[PDB]
């Protein structure tokens, strides 16, 4: 689809909300992420920040590619909220 960083605005930090202090972490692993980086995002500035920004920089790190990955561990409540809220 359009890239995930393709919203340059507070939508993204609305995210922050959504992809809360956990739930985040099993989708960056499953968005290709090494464990490592799963680490250094949670110290990182915030982790849906550096995130959002650094994911949203790789190939086709589509919104419904970041849905897709949420879809798979069923937390399809951040993605209908992603679809728009």
């Amino acid at each position: 689809g359009n890239l995930y960083s393709s919203l340059p605005l507070t939508k993204r930090e609305e995210v922050e909300k959504l992809l809360n202090g956990d739930t985040w972490r099993h989708l960056a692993g499953e968005l290709g992420y090494q464990p490592e980086h799963i680490d250094s995002f949670t110290h990182e500035a915030c982790p849906v920040r550096a995130l959002l920004a650094s994911w949203g920089a790789q190939d086709s790190a589509t919104l419904d590619a970041l849905l897709a990955a949420l879809r798979r561990i069923q937390r399809a409540d951040i993605v209908e909220s992603l679809c728009s809220e």
